[PDB]
């Protein structure tokens, strides 16, 4: 039985390449087919009967069928797993609250629908900008959901933190496990090589140097996202895709044993993040069911990183309340 | 399994974004054989390449087990077992379809030369860029020493949007589609065959009984969807061209159904009346990194011109890039 999957903002650019992914086969394999409800805003929808023109064109054999609309309550009508993609993307004469205000009554109407039609199994993921907080209003505005449904996007904070570590280590990408994000999607997350392993040995120790961490591998992760704006001229796309469809995908189909993956979601206090706050932890997930790992111990300079990204969540959080989009 | 060496050019283009995220998280051979990404572009664009680059390294891909960039080509194409030819000036900015022919030539030539000198042995070789029948006949012909058998330019997007247009007219999924056939050129005189193609073992053109919605619509739609996704998107079938290329060399290398076949525009033998060494797409089948004809299938009248339509084109396409120089 087709897996139904919205997906919001589907003519932008994470959406050309995130569909094509979808429909391939990237998400559950190539036994499992995938029916997809795509949602935009009126005067994108021109442009998303072209980018359903070459979905049918692609001939694939697990895209069951394509619904396009403007109305989530429509779109989203028993879908058991929605991409919050849709939202404008960071503009450089924006600050962060310029962005958070610009969309986050986009999350306040998308949970509402949510909660209104989505079948009961749902599984919402948050892409779009400020993801944490757009997440944390979208849960909060579908209050018969359970919470726990809901995920920000902190994967591809977590892939690319994989990916300096492998450069830094000389180690393949399979050899490293254990990675962790912790907070928000912004420039004071916290990747933490203390609890990671490279090829079965403890990162921090593999790379025996702290000034390194502190002064070139944590600013990297954080700033990365900037850097591909100056080196592309726009923000990550096809990564933030591919980010998207393994936070998906693990969400549902389960993490492999011995390891662990990113993911924001709602707090209960673990670690000592404000309850209520959508923060990123290490997660196990099996049965579309995530975890938060537990019994892991917090060295002093991880704990002074670890509150500084949720202090500026919890500002965030307040923000929002001012607003009255929660 | 050893990474296989795949090479892809035009990789800072809208095609190659589309291409090489899927071509590195598995699409061409599946879940357990890794690559090794060797990517050339010309020098304006390697910036680009980089930022390309960067966000290749950002997704993790357990697959991807290194990539190379670059704008030699005897240094990106050493020993590679798969290059992907899909660099080559698209139509737009001054420029019409026709133009692409000598505007894009010389490329071919010279990558033609670049294969011969150092690929690997077993090397596969995919022409996406336009006009794509002549710049892989350029490409083959510049590589006397790589098996002619070697070089095919991609006919599938026309393939997979002839499949969607049949699926749709017929209410079938796609999976009911078998055998379709483009012959011919890459070009608007292709000829899609539904006389041969079958939607779910019935025969798809008496499925459809009706001979003007073939020659009045289908035929047309299928040879102008490019510009149709253009006039909706505002930009090109970048997407569903890279899938088509994905497409195209997985069943190359890994072999089509015992069912079915595919179009692949390959160097003529003289089979179906089309003129010996034209690259011309035919039905073939696949097995281990070869293409075979399908032979036996009986032409009629209508198909016969049609045919006889695009590969008079590719003959008159021969003679231009002989007189240029380019062979
Ligand atoms: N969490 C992460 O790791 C990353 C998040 N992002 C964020 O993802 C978002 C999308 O980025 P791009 O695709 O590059 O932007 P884009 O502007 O190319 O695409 C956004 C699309 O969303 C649509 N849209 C706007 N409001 C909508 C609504 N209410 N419902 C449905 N669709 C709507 C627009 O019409 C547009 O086509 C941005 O906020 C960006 O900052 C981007 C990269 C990584
Ligand atoms: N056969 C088919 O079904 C299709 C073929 N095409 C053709 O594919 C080609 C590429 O299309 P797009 O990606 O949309 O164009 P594009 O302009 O976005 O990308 C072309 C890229 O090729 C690069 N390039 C040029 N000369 C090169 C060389 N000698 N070596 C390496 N790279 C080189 C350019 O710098 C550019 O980055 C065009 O010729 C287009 O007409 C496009 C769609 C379908």
């Amino acid at each position: 039985s087709p897996l139904k999957v919205a997906v919001t903002g589907a003519a932008g650019q994470i959406g050309y390449s995130l569909l094509f992914r979808l429909a391939s086969g990237s998400l559950l394999g190539p036994d499992r087919p995938i029916e997809l409800r795509l949602l935009e805003i009126e005067p994108a929808l021109q442009a998303l009967e072209g980018v359903v023109m070459e979905l049918d064109d692609c001939a694939f054999p697990l895209l069951s069928g394509v619904e396009i609309g403007s109305d989530p309550q429509k779109i989203f009508d028993g879908v058991s797993l929605a991409l919050l993609v849709g939202a404008r993307p960071r503009g450089a004469g924006m600050e962060r609250s310029d962005l958070l205000e610009a969309n986050g009554a986009i999350f306040t109407a998308q949970g509402k629908a949510l909660n209104a039609v989505a079948a009961d199994d749902v599984r919402v993921g948050v892409t779009g900008n400020p993801a944490n907080t757009n997440a944390l209003i979208a849960m909060t505005n579908a209050p018969d959901i359970p919470r726990e449904r809901f995920s920000a996007l902190t994967r591809l904070d977590h892939n690319r933190a994989i990916s300096q570590l492998a450069a830094k280590t000389g180690a393949a990408v399979t050899d490293i496990k254990k990675m962790t994000i912790w907070g928000n999607h912004s420039a004071t997350q916290y990747p933490d090589l203390f609890h990671a392993e490279v090829a079965g040995k403890n990162a921090a120790e593999v790379v025996n140097d702290q000034a390194w961490i502190e002064d070139e591998f944590i600013p990297t992760v954080a700033k990365r996202g900037a850097a591909i704006i100056d080196a592309r001229g726009a923000s990550s796309a096809a990564s933030a895709a591919s980010a998207t469809i393994d936070a998906a995908r693990d969400w549902l189909l389960g993490t492999p044993a011995d390891d662990w993956v990113s993911m924001a979601v709602v707090s209960d206090g673990s670690y000592g993040v404000p309850e209520g706050l959508i923060s990123s932890f290490p997660v196990t997930t099996k049965g579309g069911n995530w975890t938060i790992v537990s019994g892991l111990e917090i060295d002093e300079f991880s704990r002074g990183r670890i509150d500084k990204s949720t202090a500026e969540l919890a500002d965030e959080r307040s923000a929002v309340t001012e607003l009255g989009l929660i």
